[PDB]
């Protein structure tokens, strides 16, 4: 049960350290994806425009 | 030992879950992030020929 017990222990801080940088990479995912969603606004945004201009003209 | 040892096995599997929902996560997240990037990429061209367009007319 010892050993047993130094393999769970060795498992769960290797899981708990996967976990921690799968976090941080999401953290990091989730920032780009924001900004890009910014940008795609912007485009959006622009692209109304000038459909509007479009037909006014 | 093996109050130790059940504790120890209960705390890999919560992380090992916690583990787990993060990468299906980060998964959903990067199927998005395709899509939105892909959406991008058509409004520029979008805009872009709205532009000529608009120029001819």
């Amino acid at each position: 049960i010892e050993s047993d017990l130094e393999r769970a222990e060795e498992r769960a801080e290797l899981s708990e350290g996967k976990c921690a940088e799968l976090e941080e990479e999401l953290k990091t995912v989730t920032n780009n994806l924001k900004s890009l969603e910014a940008q795609a606004e912007k485009y959006s945004q622009k692209e109304d425009r000038y459909e509007e201009e479009i037909k006014v003209l």
